[PDB]
């Protein structure tokens, strides 16, 4: 692992994690990149030199940190052109914000176009030293953290038509339905008699999958950085952007089991042993599980989840019962997806710098159609009517956690206690997602389909939320003051 403080270099380095090989930016030079951590408190120093020298999957990059609010760093969250310009290549930028109210599993990600697709992508992980669940469990390290991965063989840009993900990579490892059957497979190590915090991390671009462990169960004490109450499953699906604790019980009988994660799109089910990693026993040879899949009795449902601590819901029991609301309508026309009507494309100043250099009228902020201003200090309802093609759409509401009032496949809203998370499945057909959060952190802030290739298709809108206090709210450093200009000043093909 490295941080709080370190240099991540983003680099181009051709990889073959299902035995295909092809070219990848990669934080750190590995799939996944390096395990970010620190603790509670901590000021992550986070020193991004770009090193990018293909092209192809672009030169210049930027950053995200997943689920971090950023609160008076909005200049750091990583959207280009919403939060930042890109990074360009033989520069660094340095990422400086705190994470004081803030510990649990976490991830980074490419923000600059699909870029992230095309490997830059890794877990991030804030301890806590008084964890109110740390006696539920004996093990957690950079061994129990498990990335869910989607792999294409087809360079980012060089898809044409629909994204379909060729490989499931666990741990940065797995099998292609159509690749060598000596790939290796990721392995997970336990010993018998111990507990193990599984920090499940979705790192995917497009599909969810369902986790399961052959003959295991877990608790699930965390989602999306906030704390759980504990609730039993036996199976877990898990959105693009998504993240879980499960304590895993190593109750069984010394052997190796399968782990399996299987996406809702491409090649499905576990023959030859993709889509699968190996829990393996100290003591269990070194071979490939022979364990049956049994029946999930316990799957996931997110209304199930419940916040460890008491987390109000804001605003009045009833549709519509806070300060503003936005029934966001979620549609696809004119070869994009939109929102409101407006598909997103991102304007040539960054939305963060087209404030602080003065633009503070809702109506003059760029792209027109794609922002919508939120007044500081109120209670937001947003409902996200599913439907639209491409789905299930996981959303994505940067800056901010909220509360899922109402989950996919849920008719009745719960206004006492539902979970408190940062990705939320708004469904299909039928389902009319409804989450709510209070304006407290005054910037712009994207809201997206995780799914990146609906983003770049521009599923997105950016709220500018507390556009007169952003300005005071969001010192910027030099580096970050120049980004543009050194940008803005590249040839085209260095990009
Ligand atoms: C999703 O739920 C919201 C309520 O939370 C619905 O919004 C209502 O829509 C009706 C019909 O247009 C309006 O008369 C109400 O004023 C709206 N209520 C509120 C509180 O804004 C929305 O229609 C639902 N969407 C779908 C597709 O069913
Ligand atoms: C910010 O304040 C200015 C000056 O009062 C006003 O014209 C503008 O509408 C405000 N912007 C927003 C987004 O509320
Ligand atoms: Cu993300
Ligand atoms: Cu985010
Ligand atoms: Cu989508």
């Amino acid at each position: 692992a490295v941080g709080p403080v370190t240099d991540i270099h983003i680099v181009n380095k051709d990889i073959a994690p299902d035995g295909f090989s092809r070219p990848s930016v990669l934080a750190g030079g590995t799939f996944p990149g390096p395990l970010i951590t620190g603790q509670k408190g901590d000021n992550f120093k986070l020193n991004v030199v770009d090193d990018l020298t293909d092209a192809s999957m672009l030169k210049s990059t930027s950053i995200h940190w997943h689920g971090f609010f950023q609160k008076g760093t909005n200049w750091a969250d990583g959207p280009a052109f919403v939060n930042q310009c890109p990074i360009s290549t033989g520069n660094s930028f340095l990422y400086n914000f705190q994470v004081p109210d803030q510990a649990g599993t976490y991830w980074y990600h490419s923000h600059l176009s699909t870029q992230y697709c095309d490997g830059l992508r890794g877990a991030f992980v804030v301890y806590d030293p008084t964890d109110p669940h740390k006696a539920l469990y004996d093990v957690d390290d950079e061994s129990t953290v498990i990335t869910l991965a989607d792999w294409y063989h087809t360079l980012a840009r060089q898809i044409v038509g629909v994204a379909i993900a060729d490989t499931t990579l666990i741990n940065g490892l797995g099998r292609n339905t159509n690749g060598p059957a000596d790939a290796a497979l990721a392995v997970i190590n336990v010993e018998a008699g111990k507990r193990y915090r599984l920090r499940l991390v979705s790192i995917s671009c497009d599909p969810n999958y369902v986790f399961s462990i052959d003959n295991h169960d877990f608790n699930i004490i965390e989602v999306d950085g906030v704390n759980s109450k504990p609730l039993n499953v036996d199976s877990i699906q898990i959105f693009a952007g998504q993240r879980y604790s499960a304590v895993l019980n190593a109750n069984q009988p010394v052997g190796n089991y399968w782990v399996r994660a299987n996406p809702n799109l491409g090649t499905t089910g576990f023959t030859g042993g993709i889509n699968s990693a190996i829990l393996r026993y100290k003591g269990a040879p070194v071979a490939e599980p022979t364990t049956t899949q049994t029946t999930s009795t316990k799957p996931l449902q997110e209304p199930n989840l419940r916040p460890l601590v008491s987390m109000p819901v804001p605003g009045s029991a009833t549709p519509g019962g806070v300060d503003v609301v936005h029934n966001l309508i979620l549609g696809f026309s004119a070869g994009k997806f939109t929102i409101n009507g407006a598909a997103f494309t991102p304007p040539s100043v960054p939305v963060l710098l087209q404030i602080l250099s003065g633009t503070t009228n809702a109506q003059d902020l760029l792209p027109s159609g794609s922002v919508i201003t939120l007044p500081i200090g109120k209670t937001i309802e947003l409902t996200l009517a599913a439907g639209v093609l491409g789905g299930p759409h996981p959303f994505h509401l940067h800056g901010h956690n909220f509360h899922v009032v109402r989950s996919a496949g849920q008719t009745t809203p719960n206004y006492v206690d539902p979970i408190v998370r940062d990705v939320v499945n708004t469904g299909g057909t039928g389902d009319n997602v409804t989450i709510r959060f209070t304006t407290d952190n005054p910037g712009p802030w994207f809201l997206h389909c995780h799914i990146d290739w609906h983003l770049e298709a521009g599923f997105a809108v950016v709220f500018a939320e507390g556009v007169n206090q952003t300005n005071a709210a969001n010192p910027t450093p030099a580096d970050w003051n120049n980004l543009c200009n050194i940008y803005n000043a590249l040839a085209d093909g260095d990009k």
